[PDB]
């Protein structure tokens, strides 16, 4: 059937990025998929509850810190749990989340020592998401999410 998948706020442009930024990718097929009531707008960071605009903070293993040394874990796993809660609600297989972040990377993190320096690795999410069954793509793999999408649309 036509599937819906989850995707983070701020590629739809919506403001909630941590500096009142937004992601919004130019996207036929990401319009188009939103125009027919199939992708839903979330923001772990937000849904967790924290304020936007909001400090940077990277992952370090388990914990979320922000430079400053204050711990915003307890937010991130609060983010990511109702990240899943939406999905198994929804019957969501699919998120396209946002590259980087420590909430929503997937292919990379920064590495934890407020250095600009990317490591391999994945957002807090992301990885529940995964833990889940849930395949999460980024941002640079629309042609890939795109064809996961459509291969189940005639069942
Ligand atoms: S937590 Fe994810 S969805 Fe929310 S602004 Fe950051 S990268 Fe975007
Ligand atoms: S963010």
């Amino acid at each position: 059937m036509k599937e819906k998948i989850i995707v983070s706020a701020c590629l739809l442009g919506q403001p909630v990025r941590y500096d009142g930024q937004s992601k919004g990718i130019v996207s036929n097929w990401l319009d188009a998929l939103g125009a027919e009531g199939r992708a839903l707008a979330f923001c772990p960071e937000v849904a967790g509850g924290l304020p936007t605009p909001r400090p940077p903070a990277e992952r370090q293993g388990e914990h979320v810190v922000t430079e400053s040394g204050l711990d915003v874990t307890a937010e991130f796993d609060r983010g990511a749990e109702l990240a899943l809660g939406l999905c198994l609600a929804q019957g969501i297989r699919f998120a396209l989340l946002k590259e980087g972040s420590p909430s929503c990377g997937s292919g990379r993190i920064y590495n934890g020592r407020f250095e600009g320096v990317s490591m391999a690795g994945e957002g807090k999410t992301t990885a529940l998401l995964r833990r889940h069954g849930i395949q999460v793509f980024s941002e640079d793999q629309l042609p890939e999410l795109a064809l996961a999408l459509s291969l189940v649309a005639t069942a």
